[PDB]
Parts: structure tokens; sequence; C-alpha cells
DNA sequence: CGACCTCGAGATCA
DNA sequence: CTCGAGGTCG
């Protein structure tokens, strides 16, 4: 079931982080996210699951794959996911992009 | 006739 | 979360 599928990926899904490591990672108020819960699913404009985890939960923000009942704020760049989309919907959670996330932190500084 | 974006169900993790 | 199958733009 394994292979290299990670090849053609690029034109499947457009996945490819070009600005990985000089546009995120903001200097914002490291108690910014702290307080909701932020859930990134999928693949923004460029940024790596791991970087948006750093990010986050530096930021005092817990983040899961599960979209909760408090997490208010969805980030949802190329997904197709209509599964756990329904649950966010469902619970009034907000879809954000890539920009959307660290407009928080942009707002605050 | 060739490239590309959306629905979708099964593992993922609070 | 992370592959899974399709119909339309080209």
């Amino acid at each position: 079931k394994r292979t290299n599928y990670q090849a053609y990926r690029s034109y499947l899904n457009r996945e490819g982080p070009k600005a990985l490591g000089s546009k995120e990672i903001p200097k914002g108020a490291e108690n910014c996210l702290e307080g909701l819960i932020f859930v990134i699913t999928g693949v923004l404009e460029s940024i790596e699951r791991d970087e948006a985890k750093s990010l986050i939960e530096r930021y005092g923000g817990k983040v899961t794959g599960n979209v909760s009942k408090k997490t208010n704020y969805l980030v949802m760049g190329r997904d197709s996911g209509q599964s756990k989309s329904d649950k966010a919907a469902a619970l009034g959670t907000k879809i954000i992009d890539e920009d959307g996330l660290l407009n928080l932190i942009r707002n605050l500084e």
C-alpha cells in the first residue's frame, strides 16, 4: 500500500512548502494563541504540520487532528475532509487560512 | 486528448 | 489525521 506517492502529489494536491522557515513563526505575544484550541487540517499555502504545531504549542495554544467544541478556529487550506469540516461547521467554527492564523498574532504583536 | 481541483471514507488524536 | 475516488477545466 506504501509507495512514492509524494512524487506526483505536487500536481495532485499542489503541495510543496515554498517559503518554509522564512515566513512563518512571528514575534507576537506568546500568550496570543493561549486561550482557544487551534486545529489545522490538510495543508495551507506553504507550511509544515510541524511548523504550525510548533507555532501554536509555543503560543500556549493546543492543537489536535480532531476538531473540538472549543476550537472556534479551524485552519483549512487545501483539504477535502468534508467529514471533519462538517463537525466544525455545525459547532460554529470559522475556517481560516495560513495568514488567518498569523493574523491573530499579527493583531497582538 | 491532458492537467487540476472537490467530494469522502478510514485512521488520528483529544 | 491522511490517503480515496471522481468530474470539469485545459
